[PDB]
Formats: C-alpha cells, structure tokens, sequence
C-alpha cells in the first residue's frame, strides 16, 4: 500500500509520524512498517522522566539513544519528550518541598536530555498535561512548589538548550472547541506568547470515542487561533478505528494551515494500551485497517 507519510508531504505537510521504541523494532513487522509509511518517531517511553532520571543526575540514555540511532539511520525525524509532567515521575523528585532546589532539577533534567541529542530532534514536548478539565492548572509537584512560572521557566530552558528544536506545550481532551480546557490553553498560550515565552507548538494528544473525530474540524482551528507557529495532532487512536473518524482528524490538519502534521499512538491494534477498541491503523496481522486506506485515499485527491 501507499505511505501516508509520503502522501501528507505532497499536501504540504511535514510528516505523519509514530510513537515507538526498542522493544517494537525489534519484534512485530514494526519496524518495516514505519520505514514504509511513517515520516517521525516519538518515544514511547524511553525518554520520559522516570526512565532517563531513576536517581537524581543518574541518567539513563540506552533507549533513547537506541531509538535516534535507529532514526538517524532510516532518515526519519525524531520527536522528543515529555520533558515536565507529572506521569512517570520518579519518587525522589515528587518529594521535593524546597523552591530552588526544584527549580534547579527541573532546568538540569530539560538541559541534559536536550544536550545529549542537540540538533538532531525537530520537536520536543517540553510541558504536558498541565491542565485540568476545568482550565485551571493542574496542581502538580511542579505547580506547587515552584509556582504558574515553572511553565515559563520550562520553555526559556529549553530554548537555550537547543534553540533548533520546536518547543510545544501538550494536552489531552482539547477534542471540542467549546470545552473549558480547550478555551484555556488557548487563552494561556496567547498570554505566555505575548511575554516572549518560547512556545513554538500546542500538541493535542487526541485519543478519541467513536463519532468524536467531527468535532476535531472545529478544535483544531481554535487551537491554531493562540498564534503558535505550530500545531499537531499527538499519539492519536480511535475507538473502534472508524474511517470517519479517521479521516475527519486528518481533514482538520489538512485544513489548518499551521497544522504540520500527525502522529498515530502506535502502529499495530495489540499492542495498544486500549486494544479491546482496536483503535489503531494496522492489525494483528500487521495488515492496513479500512481507516488506514481511508486515509490514503483522502490525500490522494
């Protein structure tokens, strides 16, 4: 069959792309999928905190540097992250009261892993999931003991760090535009914009129901509104994999101008952390889905 990665680049955009590691290229049919038909990887967790930071300035890099090598060698682009989030937050750090001493960790986890691999990563997801469903911020570690200017703290790290790299913010259920977390990331990333602060990106994490893709065309401007010179569609699946659904979330990028492009949570249904839905674009057989020529098609025309 054709690549979508291939394809999306002939509508303009500049990749779709996957979220894999180690463990996946080395088993399955991964591997020669995703150098057929995907144009990006993203780790899926070899780069978060918890793996690369165990113990404080112990880092581990076997994975992560497995994955660039893997990509530099096939010529795909690499994506980064999640730098700053309170998921796979190793213990010594969520224990931390003190505010320079958390400021100080923060800055030297950003610094070291973006070092390590300068140049070499079009995108790093410097912030995530630091909101919550009600537009607040979410009151994690990093809220608490640093304060609203860990946020921007974060991103003027990074961009010293590695001033090539695209820098996004990344959030989840900003699937509809009249959502209360979907109208305050705009509004914060408008304001932390007006600053200076380096956001170059807002990423939606899309996981969506069945029937949800629609109202994607409507999100996906709203979120390009905030300015950025950048937005993508992040780790996407769908229940129950509908072309509609599929195609839907592909038109929204297709029709947004800052919109360069998407990336799929994974490549084949069983290994998904919700395969009951087989929400993914191959099966278990490794074999293109309807949604997957659905897409193929869509860019076709």
């Amino acid at each position: 069959a054709q690549s979508v990665d291939q394809l999306i680049k002939a509508r303009g955009k500049v990749y779709f792309g996957v979220c894999t590691d180690q463990n996946r290229l080395t088993t399955g049919k991964n591997a020669a999928i995703i150098q057929a038909d995907f144009g990006m990887v993203w780790p899926e967790n070899s780069m978060q905190w918890d793996a690369t930071e165990p113990s404080q300035g112990n880092f581990n890099f076997a994975g992560a540097d497995y994955l660039v090598n893997w990509a530099q060698q096939n010529g795909k682009l690499i994506g980064g992250g999640m730098l700053v989030w309170h998921s796979f937050l190793p213990s010594w750090v969520s224990s931390i009261t003190d505010k320079n001493t958390l400021t100080n960790v923060m800055k030297n986890h950003i610094t070291t892993l973006m070092t390590r691999y300068k140049g070499k990563i079009r995108t790093w997801d410097v912030v995530g999931e630091a909101f919550n469903e009600d537009g607040s911020l979410r009151q994690t570690v990093f809220l608490n003991v640093i304060g609203e200017d860990y946020i921007p703290i974060a991103f003027q790290t990074a961009r010293a760090a590695d001033p090539n790299a695209k820098l996004y913010i990344m959030d989840y259920n900003l699937d509809s535009a009249s959502y209360p977390k979907t109208q305050a990331i705009v509004n914060r990333v408008k304001q932390w914009r007006a600053a200076g602060v380096p956001i170059d990106g807002i990423g939606s994490q899309t996981h969506l129901s069945a029937g949800q893709g629609a109202g994607v065309l409507q999100a996906l401007p709203l979120l390009a509104s905030a300015g950025t010179p950048e937005v993508s569609i992040l780790m996407l699946d769908v229940a129950g994999a509908s072309p509609t659904d599929y195609v839907n979330v592909v038109n929204a990028c297709l029709n947004v101008q800052s919109c360069v492009g998407i990336t799929v949570f994974g490549v084949a249904d069983p290994d998904s952390v919700r395969a009951s839905t087989t929400p993914l674009l191959f099966d278990g057989n490794f074999n293109p889905k309807p949604a997957y020529n659905a897409i193929v098609q869509d860019l076709q025309q």
